[PDB]
């Protein structure tokens, strides 16, 4: 069956210090934007929760659909051989995150594991100190270097209370246990249209990620 | 108002496109026509100078980049058409990063009287391994593109696009762009508002040793369309 | 008290295959002529264990001193407060490998958990396919952007069975839960010179590291 | 055949744009890898940090460096007149990068090099270009030969900051040579070489002095 909900724990550290998040969402019915609702086990965030945007988009994989059909993560998940994603973001400030997704699907219900890790935040940026606003609309580029590979990159920037926007570069794998589907192969680039808002307390988060995939816009 | 001032911009160029890669110096020049309603253009090019030793296909970035005339925005004039327009100018400095090392500084500077362009793009490349696919004419295509446009003052766009080509090998072929476009004055405060744009390019390259027929399509947008 | 014996826990994931192995031996945090013997608690190894080498030898940070005292890596093994180590490596054939070390000291024994996740493999390329003959000698450059923070570099090259080298960049962060000695903070950058040796089977592997720290040669 | 005494330096192109042009000249010891550099902007003062020149002011005069058991390649290719060729790029945190090109031709332990250095991409706001660099780091050049024609070399370059932060650069060289180089050369590699350099000014003139070690080893 297709999935109906989710739940995603997301939890590491940033410059050495834990956190730990958990929710949860039901996926949307009708194409539009798919949701999530977060809340920390471990107090307040003590960096800026807009650093997790890249990572609560992109665990919406299972609902993505490709322009002409199904798209391998749906497919995979479908057939029940999954796939993993793991993903390297550089910071303009020299800061590093990493991160890696796994999950599981049972019944019509997924569940996410999403473990992030950050160091070398300059503890005076805009990161440790809150000063991003908002993570900027962005495109995903995929190729696929093998049949159980898609390299996803991606140039994402915030905007910053200093007026400054913040910039960062990431690269993905996402590892498929069986091959794509012929068909899939033959339609690269592509690409995925990203726009995510973050609603956020110390404690809590509430997110939004609409995604499109597109070969062309002409 | 806004079709005379779309109507006044020009419609032919010649582009001399030169400079070297790993240290050996190349040259060459030719021309075309474009559309800067409709965001297409074509070029055609001859070495002055002998055949390439290289790819043609590692000018492609150069190529399209040139064409910035023919880019209009969504809602009106790109910026680069309504510097144009204004006699202000702007110029084009980037660079692009390959998977395997090599590295590309360019700088790109015109001259426009009447309804022409003359421009001249300097390129220069080097550390493209000997036997990798640029020196030894394996790229045959250039995939399509997004680049992503950032204003971070009134006076600049700064660039950022992945572009990469097929190999005959079968294995694609990697590189990062860094542009920088400086304005003479401000830009417009509408343009200003509306960030990131991003801009889809294709491109087509037919080449033999000596000379080349080029062809791109461009076509700006913040946003993709809704539904299908 | 000096550290005498230690044992690593070294696990995570191939191009999406899981790998665990758990080994121990002995050191002198006098010198840094380190050893460790390993096995897979799976069964062998699907990639070349070569890979594993710079996870390995920098696992030994707690027996490295610098050139006039303690390194901060000792000092904070001492005072209890102890670092953790997060790197990323790239390949030259795209790969990529993150990898998160942590540690408890209880007693003089070193208890080390280093999670080390590689994608992008090609499945034809020498490390899936197991060509890796060496690890050239390499250095270390460390920084100190900050007083908890040291961002490590590292250009490290492989010989293989073709006459040919593989190379990859490596990146790291070391973070202190407590500031490093304003002492080692006023001698950057330190280099370290590594020299590692790897003797494996399916059944196991013995480990060497020969490490030494200098600001200068001549 | 010779080994160097005197050189100099026509060191020209241009960062974000606009041109630079300086010419200079100095000497060295071969023997122990130390060379002294004067030179003057012939095109009115830099208009950017002088220390972004470095790497190719240290590294332009490789006929200096002795290896650890005699002669560098680069000192055997001088002597034997074979000659070689230098290719550099140079990538910077912020996304600067700059190309770089030297060519040497020599009468007899007399050098002259002609290096073009081509940066673009520099903030104008950034330290390059606000003259807030204020020291070279001391640094550590890998070198790798893919074929016996071939040095291909890495450094990892920080400068120190008026910010007191650090800029950060990657360096990729290609020493290409007419003549293969010889066979003990080939046998210790990797080779490293260990670089000290420093720099005292005006707008006229300025000084720059380098220090070179190979090493293969410091145990």
């Amino acid at each position: 069956s297709l999935p109906k909900t989710h739940e995603l724990h997301i939890f590491g550290s940033f410059n050495g210090v834990k956190f730990d998040m958990v929710g949860e969402g039901t996926g949307n019915p009708n194409e539009g934007s798919e949701e999530l609702k977060l809340k920390s086990t471990n107090g307040p965030l003590k960096f800026s929760p807009y650093i997790l945007v890249p990572h609560l988009g992109x665990a919406f994989y299972q609902y993505l659909p490709f322009p002409d059909g199904m798209s391998p993560f749906q497919a995979a998940m479908h057939d029940g051989s999954g796939y993993q994603v793991h993903r390297t973001i550089q910071y303009e400030d020299g800061a590093s995150v990493t991160a890696h997704y796994r999950y599981t699907y049972e019944g019509s219900h997924i569940k996410g594991e999403f473990q992030v890790i950050g160091t070398g935040f300059p503890p005076d940026g805009p990161v440790m100190t809150n000063k991003l606003t908002a993570m900027d609309w962005h495109v995903t580029k995929m190729l696929y270097p093998n049949d159980k590979t898609i390299l996803s990159t991606a140039d994402i920037s915030y905007t910053t209370t200093a007026g400054k926007r913040y910039q960062s570069k990431m690269r993905e794998n996402n590892t498929f246990a069986k091959p794509m589907a012929a068909d899939i192969l033959q339609k690269q680039p592509m690409f995925v249209f990203r726009k995510s808002e973050l609603q956020h307390s110390k404690t809590e988060l509430t997110f939004k990620e609409w995604q499109k995939a597109f070969t062309d816009v002409m």
